[PDB]
């Protein structure tokens, strides 16, 4: 976890969703895959409630564009204040802030209602009430008395865990660890890497733990939910850029029973 202080916000982005992970021109591309994901998750329309929680928002929204338009309160998080920080910048259309404009038209695109994208990031911006720092090693990952509106009826986590676990045991400890923000029999949508084991952000070098879709379930069950849907993309090689070594990625829709 020391590594995540060299952590560089705007070189994780220009890595990961600039081109050509970023181009959402091409459907087998990993962004449509994803972005299609969710779509069809909250289109079945069983996944709604008043709060959401992001977990280790880092500097993106893409993860919840879809969601957006089915809880009324949103709360974003993540451990660098750097990132928390980012993430501010384009919730206030502040000077410099990276743009999701291309991943708003895909949402829209994607989920067919006809929505203007401009009115989707208006949506966001609006349901988005606050940005919390978070720890996932903490018993209770926010604090004591956080402003966040708890237990959530729903969780979001993409590409966190997996990244800030050393090992499988404190990955799922960690799984177990917000499993506990989330009221029982709400959902979860977990995004992730598989077999990934760094990455790097401009200075940081991250290490990563690298997982498979049944180490990852296994561990869904053992923290207490019932899978209800677990998907696995493999990573083509044109999306291979030695920004990292993951393999594949995987979405998967808990249910805590
Ligand atoms: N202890 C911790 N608890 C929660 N998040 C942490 C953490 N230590 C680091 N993180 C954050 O976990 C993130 C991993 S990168 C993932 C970013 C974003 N979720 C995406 O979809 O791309 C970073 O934003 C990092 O700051
Ligand atoms: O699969 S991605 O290319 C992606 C997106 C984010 C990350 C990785 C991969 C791999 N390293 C993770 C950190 F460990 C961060 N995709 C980028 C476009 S939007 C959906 C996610």
């Amino acid at each position: 976890a020391s590594a995540y202080q060299r952590f560089e916000p705007r070189a994780y982005l220009r890595n990961n969703y600039a081109p050509p992970r970023g181009d959402l021109c091409n459907p087998n591309g990993v962004g449509p895959w994803a972005l299609r994901c969710l779509a069809q998750t909250f289109a079945t329309g069983e996944v709604s409630g008043r709060t959401l929680i992001d977990i280790g928002s880092g500097p993106t929204v893409y993860q919840l564009l879809s969601a957006c338009s089915h809880f009324e309160d949103i709360t974003m998080t993540d451990f660098l204040e750097v990132n928390r920080q980012e993430l501010g910048r384009w919730l206030q259309e502040e000077p410099g802030a990276f743009n999701w404009s291309m991943y708003s038209q895909h949402a829209c695109l994607i989920e067919g209602k006809g929505e203007c994208w401009q009115d989707k990031e208006r949506q966001l911006r609006a349901r988005v009430k606050r940005v919390l720092p978070i720890d996932v090693h903490q018993p209770q990952p926010l604090g004591a008395g956080s402003p966040a509106p708890l237990p959530a009826d729903a969780l979001v986590s993409a590409f966190c865990l997996e990244a800030v676990s050393p090992d499988l045991a404190s990955f799922q400890r960690a799984l177990d660890h917000i499993t506990t923000l989330l009221r029982p029999g709400g959902h979860l949508l977990l995004i992730g890497a598989l077999e990934e084991s760094w990455y790097l952000a401009g200075e940081a070098r991250l290490t990563v733990v690298p997982v498979s879709e049944e180490e990852v379930r296994e561990a869904l069950v053992r923290s207490g939910y019932k899978v209800r849907d677990l998907r696995t993309y493999i990573m083509p090689a044109h999306l291979q850029t030695g920004v990292d070594d993951v393999k594949g990625v995987f979405f998967a829709w808990a249910q805590k029973v």
